[PDB]
């Protein structure tokens, strides 16, 4: 299954 | 730790 | 259209 | 409620 | 490369 | 600014 994994970042 | 988990959807 | 929908989680 | 909304991009 | 870019929103 | 950066993965 395709999923999204990521991070909360400051830009 | 804070992370992001989600899905790819069609809208 | 393809979009991403997800959640902020604690791991 | 906090949620994540985003896009699939090419980089 | 495919990546995800998005926002933290209130719903 | 807070943003989300992530990856499309297979699980």
């Amino acid at each position: 299954k395709v999923k999204v994994l990521g991070d909360v970042i400051e830009v």
